[PDB]
């Protein structure tokens, strides 16, 4: 028992290829807490409490995704799969551009430590001012942009839906059209 009064929240991407071009993006699934009064983001997951929880269980899974692509992983790993100590030397047998990767397992079941946004991204609605932008090829599910006072800030996500993101986008500026 701790609240009734829940804020509504979406399932929406994240962007992370900040930097000058637009052919380097590492955008991320996400949740955005949003309240009557305060815009919250989150890992797409929930905060740790006094309430635990068991594994999940799977069944069976086999590596096979070339759609989906989850970065941060093969960045780190990458002077280990193919073999160490006897690796290096750029005279012969140069062979370390593996063409594939079917190294994926365990896609659910034990407690790692999903480090990426830490904390979440609380942003008051007394200021801010949401958006739908949209994009040069317009896929399907319309861009969403949310600027905060609080810092000049600027939350880019990428929802799923169309009705959804242009729905969200028009809610979230209901609450900041106070």
């Amino acid at each position: 028992a701790s609240g009734r009064r829940a804020p509504r929240t979406g399932l929406l991407e994240l962007r992370c290829g900040a930097g000058s071009g637009a052919g380097g993006e590492r955008w991320q699934r996400v949740l955005l807490s949003l309240a009557e009064d305060a815009l919250t983001v989150s890992p797409a997951d929930g905060e740790p409490g006094p309430e635990p929880e068991p594994a999940q269980l799977n069944g069976a899974a086999e590596p096979g995704a070339a759609p989906p692509q989850l970065p941060e992983a093969l960045l780190l790993q990458r002077e280990v799969s193919p073999y160490f100590k006897n690796s290096a030397g750029g005279t012969s047998v140069g062979w370390d551009s593996p063409p594939a990767s079917p190294l994926q397992r365990q896609p659910s079941s034990p407690g790692p430590q999903p480090r990426n946004l830490s904390e979440a991204k609380h942003v008051s609605l007394k200021m801010a001012y949401v958006s739908r932008r949209c994009t040069p090829t317009d896929p399907e599910p319309r861009y969403l942009e949310i600027c905060a006072a609080d810092g000049q800030d600027a939350v880019f996500l990428r929802a799923k839906d169309e009705a959804s993101a242009r729905s969200w986008a028009g809610a979230i500026q209901a609450q900041i059209g106070t």
